[PDB]
């Protein structure tokens, strides 16, 4: 029997949607297969809703719960961008500094009001966008950080952060991958199943430029790039590019705010971060869309 591979869109601090997701996950796959299940959650974890801290509670909870699956937990853009405010990412490996990213998009400063406290100098742009306060809706930052803040304990925009982050909450973001290579999942097509690798990255990957590159930055976590377009970007990482999109190759994102199918290429994020929209998750090889919104029995 073919291995059940779960991938689970963008979260966004909402605690009570990822429960409900994972309690009806529970009843559309029956218990031997969900036990010894791949699970990848697709990134974004924090921001915008308000329950961060339980959110990355429950993640780490699930290896003692589910000792026969495998997690895999991709770094979504909000997820990186906390990251660096926290101060978790390496160095860049060119030996620039991380203060070389700003400049970039130096003219969205004032408008973005980055982060100016403890420890900026030496913060990714995206750490300081994400802790900053944009100009008046959003919650504190142009990332909607105000709500994770919160869930924390602390107000928006403030270094005390870094002091009620658990220690555990940090090695949580620290063990997150920009992208996840899988050499074997089976999927369910028109013409029947088929063995494919999977690739998993939170918004996808780029067209023209060579892949392998591509996936060599992610897997070394290159932190020298000002906006990490496998991470952030919209219309350029949609498609499955030229190299991968000869049907041996399953390309799952989360990050669009919709749900997507087509063929081998998976958009698994119908929440978008809003308390309002149910957050899905695909369950191959069937191909199976399971909400948290569902009403599930076994
Ligand atoms: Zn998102
Ligand atoms: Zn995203």
């Amino acid at each position: 029997k073919p291995r059940t591979v779960i991938c689970v869109g963008d979260i966004h601090g909402y605690i009570s949607k990822l429960n409900n997701l994972w309690l009806n996950l529970q009843s559309a796959i029956d218990p031997s297969d969900f036990s010894s299940a791949l699970v990848i959650f697709l990134g974004d974890y924090c921001d915008r809703g308000p329950e961060t801290r339980k959110v990355i509670d429950f993640l780490i909870s699930l290896p003692e719960k589910h000792p026969d699956q495998t997690h895999v937990f991709l770094a979504g853009n909000h997820d990186f961008a906390f990251s660096g405010f926290l101060g978790l990412l390496p160095r860049p490996s060119d030996g620039s500094d991380l203060k070389d990213t700003w400049k970039e998009y130096s003219k969205s400063e004032e408008t973005e009001g980055w982060y100016t406290g403890e420890g900026f100098e030496d913060m990714h742009l995206q750490g300081r966008r994400w802790a900053g306060k944009i100009k008046a809706a959003y919650k504190g930052s142009i990332y909607d950080a105000g709500s994770t803040f919160e869930s924390y304990g602390v107000p928006h925009g403030s270094s005390d952060l870094m002091k009620a982050v658990p220690e555990s909450h940090k090695k949580f973001l620290t063990n997150m991958v920009w992208v996840h290579e899988e050499d074997d999942v089976c999927i369910e097509t028109e013409e029947g199943l088929k063995h494919c690798k999977l690739i998993a990255v939170h918004a996808g990957l780029e067209k023209g430029n060579n892949v392998e590159e591509q996936l060599k930055l992610l897997r070394a976590k290159d932190t020298s790039i000002s906006k990490i377009q496998h991470l952030s970007g919209r219309k350029n990482v949609w498609d499955i590019p030229q190299e991968l999109d000869d049907k041996h190759t399953v390309v799952v994102s989360g990050h669009h705010g919709k749900l997507h199918i087509d063929g081998m290429r998976l958009i698994i994020d119908e929440g978008g971060g809003f308390p309002d929209k149910p957050v899905a998750a695909i369950v191959l090889p069937s191909k199976k869309i399971i909400r948290d919104t569902d009403n599930l029995s076994s």
